[PDB]
DNA sequence: GCGAAATTGGCACGAAAATTGCAATAAATAG
DNA sequence: CTATTTATTGCAATTTTCGTGCCAATTTCG
């Protein structure tokens, strides 16, 4: 709630940004942005329009996000560039058209689906349909499919034909029977799919764990499809899990060293910083001798992206 | 203090991988 | 029944991302 930007603001912010931004928020609908400009936010509190403009793009910055911004697009646009900067150039692209009005692909509707209208469970876009579907109980671990409820919808022409009729029903049969193989093993790939992601991943739809890397050149090696194949299979099927429903993309990370997906890691530096410390390439030992080999140079990207002034100023 | 080893960041290049465009084959519809 | 264009699998090329290596710039220790 309030109480958690509160705390969070002092860590970070010092001077009047502190004192400016706890009676910064009084103005807010229950949506979470307030009902005021920042021509009046500047008068009340006998402060300019530079220092308020200044410091309500960096507040909304800290987690939560998005607080104060008064647009839903700001909320929106920030999304887009403080989360997703990968498919940043996509999203922002997919908000302007709609606006206008227009229509949205299969996947873009999806892609779109994992950003947040206002601060509990709003979104934008929740899917009337799902390729597939995936739980626990502390017991494990079920899939359904989709397909396997789906047949071939006989046509109108199998249906008319009753208008030499012992052959002909043989040939739809042909034709039909063939087709209904191709797409079990189609639905069947799907569960070759899950069934092994759930193996790595059974932290992260349950609970407390955190995605652990996956590889389509480690699965699709696994089992007969591959990478080309499997790469359109994530990108156009989604999945309905215990926690969210994601594109079945987000289960796929990139690994560095004996792990690691880059969250993991990240964590594990901000662990370690917690006069006298290691300032780098030191620190890069600990990982090592911890079972992780690591780079010199890596821990230093890694330390900008996270809170690290530096571990030599942080002496200081 | 002076010199050598270093912390840190940059420009980037390379490797491992992923996505999209292309072509070939199996298929369906129309003439 | 044959031909054309229709879609899916497999292959190749390109772009995509992430790490790391070295050198330069500012620093610390012997």
């Amino acid at each position: 709630e309030l109480e958690e930007l509160q705390q969070n603001i002092k860590l970070e912010l010092e001077g009047k940004e502190q004192e400016l931004a706890l009676e910064l928020l009084n103005y807010l609908n229950e949506k979470g942005f307030l009902s005021k400009s920042v021509e009046e936010i500047s008068d009340v509190l006998r402060c300019s329009v530079e220092e308020l403009e200044k410091v309500r793009q960096k507040v909304l910055r800290l987690e939560p996000l998005g607080v104060c911004s008064k647009d839903v697009w700001e909320f929106l646009e920030l999304q887009i560039e403080e989360i997703y900067p990968e498919e940043e150039e996509i999203l922002k692209k997919a908000l302007r058209d709609l606006k206008r009005g227009k229509k949205l692909k299969p996947e873009i509707k999806g892609k779109l689906s994992r950003l947040r209208l206002f601060p509990s469970a709003e979104k934008v876009y929740t899917f009337a349909k799902v390729d597939a579907i995936i739980e626990e109980e502390n017991g494990e671990f079920f899939i359904y499919l989709y397909e396997d409820f789906i047949d071939i919808d006989l046509n109108e022409e199998y249906w008319e034909l009753y208008k030499n009729l012992q052959k002909e029903l043989k040939e739809a049969f042909e034709r039909y029977e063939s087709i209904r193989k191709v797409l079990d093993i189609r639905r069947r790939n799907l569960r070759k799919v899950l069934e092994k992601i759930v193996e790595r991943q059974k932290d992260f739809l349950t609970g407390k764990g955190s995605l652990k890397p996956l590889t389509l050149r480690e699965v699709s090696s696994e089992i007969g499809i591959h990478e080309s194949t499997l790469s359109r299979i994530v990108n156009s099927k989604y999945v309905k899990t215990p926690v969210g429903t994601y594109s079945l993309r987000t289960f796929f990370v990139r690994e560095s060293a004996e792990g690691l997906t880059q969250g993991e890691l990240m964590k594990l530096i901000k662990e370690i910083v917690e006069r006298k410390p290691y300032s780098d390439q030191e620190i890069a030992n600990i990982l090592k001798e911890k079972g992780f080999k690591v780079a010199r140079r890596t821990v230093a990207k890694y330390r900008e992206m996270l809170g690290i002034p530096s571990s030599r100023e942080r002496r200081i």
